[PDB]
């Protein structure tokens, strides 16, 4: 009884996974509160904790880093849900506390942990309405190192004329990421502006959830992983791309829907972007 979420569907990862790419030997790092790394649905290869309360990296406290690790790579097996890229290796890089909140030094250590440790994807579904020149300088460390770096927008919808993209998504080298529902239309509270890149799945998203359950979330946080989890895919078949080419290839590639102050470039296609 496994169910495979729409979003999955929708980005078209299950053509790559039945020509038997699964985003094998990719390592991914999913920095957020944490994995439920006792879930029957996930399995966790390794991580830090850079929370000085909560020094477990495999205790989400929270729920939300167990959420954003299943729409990555909750197992193909015969329970649960189905990932995007169901065999890359998952590492919790705890850098949120149980109330959702972390501070940005704790981010940023993470982020450099990332870099050390090879991680080809970093993860990020959180971001702040400031910057600092320490929080850029680890995202294009990163990028300069060949991670690719994906960030969720924000759930700030329209003010105006203005961005309402949070950071670090709206950095020129992270990618950022909007929420569109199953009929393709941007979901309300998604942020905008210039700094759109890719939309992706963020309505009603079903993944793991700590202690052996599954639930429904909604938000930009829930779109950022469909495209990590793309970029695991895609490394899976071209491993010899740089992280250069699979942004390339992820932005030139998805399906145009209105303006791009709302849509980015429009929907992820991971089939035609994986060639
Ligand atoms: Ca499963
Ligand atoms: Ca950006």
């Amino acid at each position: 009884a496994q169910s495979v979420p729409y979003g999955v569907s929708q980005i078209k990862a299950p053509a790559l996974h039945s020509q038997g790419y699964t985003g094998s030997n990719v390592k991914v790092a999913v920095i957020d509160s944490g994995i439920d790394s006792s879930h029957p649905d996930l399995k966790v290869a390794g991580g830090a904790s850079f929370v000085p309360s909560e020094t477990n990296p495999f205790q989400d406290n929270n729920s939300h880093g167990t959420h954003v690790a299943g729409t990555v790579a909750a197992l193909d097996n015969s329970i649960g849900v189905l990932g995007v890229a169901p065999s890359a290796s998952l590492y919790a890089v705890k850098v949120l506390g149980a109330d959702g909140s972390g501070q940005y030094s704790w981010i940023i250590n993470g982020i450099e942990w990332a870099i050390a440790n090879n991680m080809d994807v970093i993860n990020m579904s959180l971001g702040g309405p400031s910057g600092s020149a320490a929080l850029k300088a680890a995202v294009d460390k990163a990028v300069a190192s060949g991670v690719v770096v994906v960030a969720a927008a924000g759930n700030e919808g329209t003010s105006g004329s203005s961005s309402t993209v949070g950071y670090p998504a709206k950095y020129p080298s992270v990618i950022a990421v909007g929420a569109v529902d199953s009929s393709n239309q941007r979901a309300s509270f998604s942020s905008v502006g210039p700094e759109l890149d890719v939309m992706a799945p963020g309505v009603s998203i079903c993944s793991t959830l700590p202690g052996n359950k599954y639930g429904a979330y909604s938000g930009t946080s829930m779109a950022s992983p469909h495209v990590a989890g793309a970029a695991a895919l895609i490394l899976s078949k071209h491993p010899n791309w740089t992280n250069t080419q699979v942004r390339s290839s992820l932005e030139n590639t998805t399906t145009y829907l209105g303006d791009s102050f709302y849509y980015g470039k429009g929907l992820i296609n991971v089939q035609a972007a994986a060639q």
